[PDB]
């Protein structure tokens, strides 16, 4: 008789997925949340700052203090032809909720929602403190999210305990995999210049994508580590690049690359950024580059939330799940500044970023089944 | 007293400088040329086809017909910002025209038509007949310039004897190189296919950026040829590159690649197909191509117009000119069809298609004088 709260998950997730809230615009999202937990005596505390919404929403007074956060924001679709259904439909076709969001993260933010809003309604004089905290800001540069409210809560002393991160962490089964941690991440944006001239007269100019090309090859190849006993290996990916007026026959001035690390604890930002500086000087390239730090590397220290969700997970769907510190970065991170433990658990991470991504409805129900005994686990 | 030839030469570059003619808009200039042309008795023949206008003008009615041909249109500027001067305000600063299509080819386009309207004033009843053949996109896709002029006059048996090309073919002192032919131009629009997804899940994607670094290293260091007795050797050129969504933290789907070769006749462009299709494969990548062929490589019959232009150069300047056929291609292989004679003759292109491009106002009037005594050459 919990396929109820899974009928809940499911419908809240839907309603969240048809709002096209490309970061930082949260399209409603947190006004549906913040409603339905007002109408259950959270307390709702908005904290926007510049074009970024943010909500902390409490239940309780005490400590313990446990934190479900997650974003409301999603990375950009693409065409919409390319998708099988539009990427704002939320259409459950043989039991997989499809749109951009599905996945990353709204099902599961539905999920962590419905779970307290549940166990707040069957314990109402419970110990501890229940609050979400959501911002719609953490897929693009996040300067105003997750680490503003982090800041304003440090900055009156207020106290979170435990974090749960609901992020997509499970690899090929629910529960397979929850993260203890996160690599960095650091972007290059790189500008090589040449000289722009008559592409049947390169000799009076200079191509450089010519002169980048060995570069280029031996950027994406470079190995920066192994990994360690804590972090998977160091990853570089391009994902931008361009350059070129458009005109056939016309040699562009410029070469525009923009490259990303996930990095681990083998390496630095400052280790990187040196030996870029390093290969470029080797191929002889003027360049400038504009180098953006979104986070360091980070590992939680294991304690009473770790424990309560492994079992949780255990005692829900049988399997032990595998702590690791793989995949992408997340706000956990922001939030481990007050001191809290932080640990994430979600969905499938397969489709996340890409067309026709989606996830399992049965996933869902389980997940809301999970934060909930997660919560029993953690202050009973 | 032929300083006032000079002077003609450089205030009709400057109007037509000023035109921000960029193809295959004419912004005006052939109207300009039209009027001064008919108000000496030239027969005025319009030619649109499309967005494309193109001009025949004659003075005299038998053969030899010698036409001068140019275009009016020009490549597009960049930011008017990177310009020490606008790139439309045909300033001369300390003996330079400055302006896009100084050099192509607004300056020399004004030395043939003021050396054809002197020419035909001083000798009204010439032998032959003097025309122009001026197109608005010379520069672009020009299927509906040149070309549909050509085959307008072929069907009604319409004949050129002579053409002088009047593009810029000085390399470092106006008349050191005259050409007698062009090397061949085509262009691949190349589309290697990745999968998108997420940069810190690249294992779930495949980055095509990555997949194609060794094919572009090897496409743009492949020796194509070493050239031969009549062409410098072949060329290839990357001159547009583009993949990513803007985003720092998804792998793009596609990777697109336009380049173009200019090509002697150690290949063909069925050779050139076939060695790319044999490098994709080679580097096992996913891909669609679109191949653009403008023109196959010529060479002309050298005769009297050679002779003529040769003789001129040295007559004015002292100096003999060497026939070659690098740099660019021109209109002048349309013209061919015809069974005409095809020479071109013209300023220092060293800052075609750049930044800043100019043209000495010296060399302009020099070239006015060496046209003309072309003419008295070719018909006296
Ligand atoms: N500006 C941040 C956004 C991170 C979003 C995070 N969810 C991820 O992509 O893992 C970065 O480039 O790391
Ligand atoms: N669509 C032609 C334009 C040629 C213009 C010609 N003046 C040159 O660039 O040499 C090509 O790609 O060859
Ligand atoms: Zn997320
Ligand atoms: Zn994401
Ligand atoms: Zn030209
Ligand atoms: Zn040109």
């Amino acid at each position: 008789a919990s396929n109820a709260m899974k009928e809940k998950v499911v419908s809240l997730a839907q309603d969240l997925i048809r709002r096209p809230s490309i970061s930082p615009n949260d399209e409603g999202c947190q006004q549906i949340i913040a409603e339905r937990l007002e109408k259950l005596g959270f307390q709702i505390e908005w904290m926007p700052f510049n074009d970024t919404l943010n909500l902390w929403a409490k239940h309780g007074t005490s400590e313990p203090v446990i934190a479900f956060a997650g974003h409301t924001d999603v990375v950009p679709t693409g065409d919409e032809n390319q998708w099988s259904s539009p990427p704002f439909s939320a259409e459950i076709i043989d039991g997989m909720l499809y749109g951009r969001g599905a996945a990353d993260m709204k099902g599961s933010l539905a999920a962590m929602i419905v779970a307290a809003e549940e166990y707040v309604k069957a314990n109402p004089n419970h110990k501890g403190t229940i609050a979400l905290l959501i911002t719609s800001d953490e897929e693009a540069t996040a300067k105003d999210g997750t680490i503003h409210v982090v800041e304003t809560l440090m900055a009156r002393d207020e106290k979170i305990t435990y974090c749960m991160v609901g992020e997509p962490s499970s690899a090929k089964n629910l529960g397979d995999v929850v993260k203890n941690g996160r690599r960095g991440s650091i972007t290059g944006n790189l500008y090589i210049q040449g000289i722009q001239g008559h592409v049947a007269y390169p000799h009076l100019a200079e191509n450089p994508i010519h002169k980048a090309a060995l570069f280029l090859q031996e950027l994406t190849t470079y190995q920066w580590d192994k990994g360690n006993e804590f972090f998977p290996p160091t990853s570089l990916q391009i994902a931008n690049i361009h350059a070129g007026t458009g005109s056939n026959n016309v040699i562009p001035a410029e070469l525009y690359i923009q490259f990303n690390l996930r990095y681990c604890t083998e390496v630095t930002d400052e280790i990187i950024k040196q030996k870029v500086a390093e290969m470029l000087e080797k191929h002889n390239l003027k360049y400038r580059i504009e180098w953006n730090l979104s986070g360091k590397p980070f590992l939680t220290k294991p304690g009473k939330l770790l424990d309560s969700i492994t079992s949780a997970i255990e005692e829900t769907i049988g399997i032990t799940p595998k702590a690791e510190t793989g995949g992408g970065t997340s706000d956990g991170r922001f939030i481990a500044l007050m001191g809290a433990e932080v640990v994430e658990f979600g969905p499938l991470n397969s489709t996340i970023h890409k067309v026709n991504e989606c996830v399992s409805v049965e996933d869902l129900g389980k997940c809301g089944e999970i934060y909930h005994k997660m919560l029993v686990n953690l202050l009973d």
